[PDB]
């Protein structure tokens, strides 16, 4: 079973715009480069987000983390049993990602996934944000979450839960029109209420947004003003019905992909109960 | 010395509008009437806000509280020494306000003030809000605060500090134009960062707004949506530079008088230091 | 200034009934005798309540405590300045009361008061209740409180506050008839919300009741059942509007004198505010 | 006013016996010598107890500490006003005691007292006990306490309270015979329930005992066994009625002078109340 | 009485070197300029340290803060009574320093001091360090401390304590040679163990060093490595005997002026006791 | 599975030097002898470190602890299944080691290991350090850790994890030259981040160092100065990247074997994640 989401790689048309966005607006720390990919940090890991030039303007891959070598072999066993194709990353890839081992595969709809273990940490180069943010909530909960767009939620659910070991937290019927709603399924693989949400949205992107969680409410408030100064705000502040994350949304430089920046959600444990919600926000989140 | 702000009375042109506003939108509890004044509660006091019909569309009076009978006589002594005219409230007024004694006077610019002691409490009729609000922060800090508009800040400061015993917390230069700012003076008389702020604003109202503080951030979030549904929002959520109150503003039914609804400020004590700020918001509070 | 109420002495027609009442029902510890007075303990003091035979069926005296010898002399000075007659207790009385010194006087309406210091404690004979009670709340707050009946509340207030140093906490208008109420004044001399309450009740007793405070709510619950088994209950459980004590009342063997047995009130400090209440109970206390 | 007891000096006939006693049995740290005086530490101070050869076999002097230079001059002023003779310690004495200034005087019955300020600390030579003891409770409460034998308690009380600023905590009537008791007066000058107790005992020593307080109950338990192995125990474990110190007593090498080694007493503050006790122990302390 | 040390201004020969030093090595935030002075922040204040070109290579002035306007006038009164010359800062200076009022004077040996109130804060531009540091401990304790070199400690003590209201914490005899020591006097004006220390050192600088206190021990550890990479370390890590600050020292670009960077000292209150120490370090601080 | 590391035995050429080193410098308590082995304590166990004369100047054996008799038999079963030779310790050895049972074996490269249960404790002889140290962190985490030098890390890993039940925490690539690094594997068997680390170092010793963890940072600071006075320091203070232990290193009297003395690491639990680090220190640890 996947333990947490550890990294994201984007392929974008405007690297300089993404660079400014991730550092000056979001607050991530610039962390050099690996080949043609620019690297960004949010904590002690050598990198958390990679940005490389490309026409996709989308998520290129997502790194799914396990706790040790044996766990990785067990995942390989699960993939084999499920008939899911995969390739072991070679030395060059391991060195590029800074991991001790990885399996390369795709989800049922073409998103490359990399299951890995043994990521590099660099405590001798302590994290220093590029903008005022006290810090990000990562650790055992991983880097954050993202919404995976899919054409068949049922099929997507079978793969993420039966193969990768994610678990359903809850469902929100997200209103699309006067008489049309999309049942978004929010999935956890640790204490983070959701690490991946599945939704049949009509957008031409692999993902709808990625989310980062900051330590304080002020972190979120200040970030709002920075993104507003950049003219990127897509929602006012609000708080979600399901995880109680207080956040706002903004456009990334890649069309139709947003970032969510939030604080203070509830966490999940073994006693979690599946529920359904008719709205995404308990309050706020008006679209701008 | 005044211990806290205990009550506010408004004279307005649309009582039904104010009634709906205070109950369904703000969350106060309807508490009957006393003569032609409708009464509203925020806690265990018999009333905190009174609304009566009148062409003023403004604050008619403010109740300033002291802790006992001797304290009231000491205030009478201070008023006499300062040459400030006042009248002792008669039995009819005491019965109307539900207090054991009061002194009626005006500030240097015509706002009626009532210094009182011994207010009525009704614990046998526990507070029940008219809208979802976990509760208000009152107690020793009083009902909240208001911004007193004045034509001469220096003169106003001498009266409120030298006569009534308020103390300056800090000053914010509130930008009015490209090269014009108003030095707002925020005053305390207890732990509440400010109970009265003095400002030379060019509006034709005795006050710019009154403020209520709720127990939780969700209280504020939910209230925002209620006031937005009523079409009354004047500012987005934000957090102040001086008291760190997280709030939003909305129009009352009386033109040019707003309400501020907030949470989580810092409090003051004997070790407080006077400072100056160039902005009212550390983040947010964009005008709408 | 009086620091706390330390002891009470009753003169009663049925000593055996009072003995059973204080021990088997209330839970006090039998502590021998001193002359014709039976002694009862509630904590580490050698005694707290004394019961002696007499036709009064009433409170014979109340012991008011100060912290040291100098404090006692200062009280003697206050009594002299106020023109209040008093006599220094002789060795025999000091030995009888187990105190290092005392002043004997009366309040304006004939209740004997004894101001003392240096009471005897007996930690080598640890308190053991006669009925199931985890313990009583005494210490700096003294033994409890009592309601002093007076024919002139104003006169009584001047003596207790101006001479003895008690301070008004609040007032409750206790309804006596359809259009008649008695303004009961509750006074403190330490953290205990009230140690003495003054009221112009039409009963022929020096006091309306005395009160003891137990450590837990169960203490109160169990005591209710014991007093109910004895057929003495006068009120159901309830909670007061002013001090938030949760209690019930019961008859003592002396006609028209009750006992109040309670738990969990709020305490007072320097920031206390005088208020007025129209009811004695926020909930409960129905008369039985 | 004296702030705390800081040091004790003994003049004894058997220095080696005292050396072994203070180190191997009590647990103090050997700290070299100053002239013919051996020094012992209990914490960060350069020394706390001094032992020098002499026929007295008794306390030679006690050091009473104040917080600064001005405080010392104020004490000199009090001594002058009271007619108490004193001499300012010269440089040689200051250097010997390791203090910034001192006044040498005697109590009314010949015990030399030294009022000082600015004691030497040696944090670069951290305290290391000579026997298993987690540490001693000193700090603002000073080194411990002692019982001062006096022929006239009233006279002694006037000096210690009126001149030195000590305050009475309480009195215990210590039984000497079938119909004879000694009223011991326990005095504080800080949070320590008592720093000096005054008693008219019929022993030929300036003091009855000195006391040290350890951090844990085990400290006391282990110390008991060490002193028992040395054949010095004079009392079983017990707990005092007045300060609730749990301790035992043992003989020092000087006849009729004991040491008390204890733990866990209650402390005093401004709200302390004078009381009287008929026993020294709530439990235990049987004489051996 | 001075409440805290609020700012420091240096006049130096190598501004670029100081700029790099304060930002990349120490971690302060660059905050623009005011005239020919570069400004640096450590928290919410508009500035804390100023650096301007000059041949002094030394501290040009120190800002001493009070809590309000009345306090400033009271300081002016103290200066007048003491015969100390001073000039009220004009509008240009007030605007330059960003304060509501100030008095300009010098200490007895020529160090310019500025007593001020009403400093500017900029919460809308949250502090962002230039190097990895979780934050600095300032607030009521002010910016940090400095060691003031003086030729006459007695004279310096009279001015700082009798005129400015500082209070002696303790003294350390700092060894200079085999038989020569300098009695350094550490002074407080708030909870910070020392804000100014006075010492008769034989260096040709107004100050020996200034000190900044960080939130964590890691902050100090990481800063050590940064300053070591710059070749500026003058002492190994160590902990002081008097305040228990754990720190290290490094050279600033101005010859013979160092910076101390530390964490975790003890704080002082009304119960503080003057003591003397023979060493500056309980452990560590070896000179490099 | 091994539960913790309980004891270490060294065979050395200079017993007196080791004796002084372990007591006066490190702070261990001398605990007599057993045959030709000198014994040393760090807590309530009868002994933790043994030193005997021998030409090895190295670790002679390490004691690996299990919780009960059944656990020991289960370990014997694991050794048999794995084909690892072992001998049950006879009565003489059990008596020498003070254990209820033990199995004697060697790791793949000749280090004798003893798996035991039922160690002797001596609470009646409470631990007393020979130098100032508040205490050591042992308990369920065992005595500390050591770095086991091995010529084949893969082979060593298979034995320690597959046979003894240790688990990999993380890996650090320890730089040996400009283009050469050694992958050190840190292993846990309880909450202690590592109890044994495996590394292919080119030194001629069975171990690179052993480590003891003290209760406070001051413990470490003071120990540094003691070892520096002895001329044994090999590293400055620093903090590790993987366990966050703050420590320093020093030479033992046996050439090329060091001691690490530290404080405050993070602990591990079931949710631990394997990671890789490029440095041993987040800060400090410069070689001396
Ligand atoms: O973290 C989250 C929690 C709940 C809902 C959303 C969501 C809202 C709008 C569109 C897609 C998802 C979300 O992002
Ligand atoms: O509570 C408050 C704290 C700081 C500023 C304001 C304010 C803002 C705009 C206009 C008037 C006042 C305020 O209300
Ligand atoms: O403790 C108390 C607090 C408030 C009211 C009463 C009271 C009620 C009925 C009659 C007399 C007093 C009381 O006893
Ligand atoms: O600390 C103490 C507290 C109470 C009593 C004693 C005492 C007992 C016997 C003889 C003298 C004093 C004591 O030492
Ligand atoms: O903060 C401090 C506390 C104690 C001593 C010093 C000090 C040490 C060497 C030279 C000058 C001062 C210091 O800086
Ligand atoms: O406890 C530890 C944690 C991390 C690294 C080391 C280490 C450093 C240098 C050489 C060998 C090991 C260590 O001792
Ligand atoms: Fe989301
Ligand atoms: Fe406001
Ligand atoms: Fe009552
Ligand atoms: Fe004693
Ligand atoms: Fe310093
Ligand atoms: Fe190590």
């Amino acid at each position: 079973s996947i333990e947490r989401l550890g990294y994201l790689g984007f392929a974008v048309k405007d690297v300089p715009a993404w660079d400014h966005f991730l550092t000056k607006s979001v607050g991530l720390m610039a962390a050099g480069s690996a080949g043609d990919a620019a690297l960004y940090r949010a904590d002690q890991r050598a990198w958390r987000i990679a940005v490389q030039p490309g026409e996709l303007d989308d998520l290129a891959y997502a790194g799914l983390e396990v706790d040790d070598a044996a766990a990785l072999e067990r995942m390989a066993d699960k993939l084999r049993q499920a008939g899911v194709a995969f390739t072991r990353g070679d030395e060059a890839l391991m060195q590029q990602r800074k991991v001790m081992g990885l399996l390369c595969l795709q989800d049922p709809f073409g998103l490359p996934l990399e299951i890995y273990y043994g990521p590099a940490e660099i405590f001798h180069e302590p994290f220093l944000p590029s903008a005022p943010v006290s810090g990000f909530v990562t650790g055992d909960q991983g880097i954050g979450h993202f919404v995976r767009c899919v054409p068949d939620t049922a099929k997507a659910m079978a793969f993420y839960t039966e193969v990768l070991g994610f678990v359903l937290s809850d469902i929100i019927d997200i209103q699309m029109g006067p008489e049309t709603s999309v049942p978004a399924h929010f999935l956890h693989c640790n204490g983070r209420h959701h690490t991946i949400a599945l939704a049949a949205f009509p957008i031409p992107k692999r993902i709808h947004h990625f989310m980062l969680q900051a330590n304080t409410i002020d972190d979120v408030g200040y970030a709002f003003d920075r993104l507003d100064a950049a003219g990127r705000i897509t929602s006012l502040l609000g708080r979600h019905t399901n995880d109680q994350t207080l956040s706002f949304y903004a456009d990334t430089p890649s069309p139709m992909i947003e970032v969510e920046f939030g604080w203070g959600p509830r966490t999940v444990d073994s006693s979690w109960t599946v529920a359904r919600h008719s709205r995404t926000a308990m309050w706020g989140h008006k679209s701008v």
